[PDB]
């Protein structure tokens, strides 16, 4: 699993489950791929998103759907989406986690590459 | 100045001066369109962006060249840029600060809509 996604609700104190979450490749032409996605579990984490051999040295985007998120809980959410651009392997392959805390106005990422 | 943001290190306890950022409208066939840009001052705020005028109804997307940034201070950062799409003046025009707090492996933002 070298790529993994971990996303909290700030504001119940609880893991954001069932938020899509997709995420890209930058292609050749400088555009977009969609390389994987899914929904985060009952413990707000998605696995298997990759493989080793797949996930090779390039840009990625993890787009993580908040909106629909908060909608889903009666919430005006402030943005469209959360991001998290960065580049991947490119001195080897590590283990990523992207963790993602979400609030109604506000969101932080953080990166633990190990 | 219906849209300002402002930028903070968490490393150096201080604001993050002469960060680029670039803001971009989606355009009617869903492509983002520059929209408006500057650099942090020494206060690490960026105003005078837009007018009211100007500033429609709209999804936008605020970039923060976060590597820039960090390279810049010999620091190797994770992430290609922060970013903050939401959509503005759906329900009449407001004055939006985008608050962003950067680390290495992290960043937080905040919409403040008033």
């Amino acid at each position: 699993c070298p790529l993994m996604v971990k996303v909290l609700d700030a504001v119940r104190g609880s893991p954001a489950i069932n938020v899509a979450v997709h995420v890209f490749r930058k292609a050749a032409d400088d555009t977009w791929e969609p390389f994987a996605s899914g929904k985060t579990s009952e413990s707000g984490e998605l696995h298997g998103l990759t493989t080793e051999e797949e996930f090779v040295e390039g840009i990625y985007k993890v787009e993580i759907d908040t909106k629909s998120y908060w909608k889903a809980l009666g919430i005006s959410p402030f943005h469209e989406h959360a991001e998290v651009v960065f580049t991947a392997n490119d001195s080897g392959p590590r283990r990523y986690t992207i963790a993602a805390l979400l609030s109604p106005y506000s969101y932080s990422t953080t990166a633990v590459v190990t």
